[PDB]
């Protein structure tokens, strides 16, 4: 499943990853209900759940 990006965000840990406004994400795990896994890309790392709506 994809997911748009709401908000520019810069990945601030190591795990995080960065997207920018307008981005579509593919979604790689939605488990937690604050921090979502994403692919961005070519790269993989979580995001807030917040900042991204499912298509």
């Amino acid at each position: 499943e994809l997911v748009l990006a709401l908000y520019d965000y810069q990945e601030k840990s190591p795990g995080e990853v960065t997207m920018k406004k307008g981005d579509i994400l593919t979604l790689l795990n939605s488990t937690n209900k604050d921090w979502w896994k994403v692919e961005v890309n070519d790269r993989q790392g979580f995001v807030p759940a917040a900042y991204v709506k499912k298509l």
